[PDB]
């Protein structure tokens, strides 16, 4: 499924990411924006072999099996698949932990990169929220 940017907002708002951890909604829907485009199945390989995974591109290397990561984590106890549904839950549920792990957004590259420092609320305006 491709998000429209109001929807993920809904979704992302409605599962409890807006003010995670002191994240506004808009850093949220900012990262998932240039992590995957709004796009649920996005799938992208890291050069160490690692695979991330869905609207927030989820790293196999710690966060979900992959079964063809040799050596990684699943410190969300999913299968990487799970964070390919049209239904957020898993990757809201697994992207709670991420930024509870001691270094915040800072964890996806394209946050720290494209929305850290930026005007983050424009990816809300103009939703009804
Ligand atoms: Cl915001
Ligand atoms: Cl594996
Ligand atoms: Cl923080």
């Amino acid at each position: 499924k491709v998000f429209g940017r109001c929807e993920l907002a809904a979704a992302m708002k409605r599962h409890g990411l807006d003010n995670y951890r002191g994240y506004s909604l808009g850093n949220w829907v900012c990262a998932a924006k240039f992590e995957s485009n709004f796009n649920t199945q996005a799938t992208n390989r890291n050069t160490d072999g690692s695979t991330d995974y869905g609207i927030l591109q989820i790293n196999s290397r710690w966060w979900c099996n992959d079964g063809r990561t040799p050596g990684s984590r699943n410190l969300c106890n999913i299968p990487c698949s799970a964070l390919l549904s049209s239904d957020i839950t898993a990757s809201v549920n697994c992207a709670k932990k991420i930024v509870s792990d001691g270094n915040g957004m800072n964890a996806w590259v394209a946050w720290r990169n494209r929305c850290k420092g930026t005007d983050v609320q424009a990816w809300i305006r103009g939703c009804r929220l």
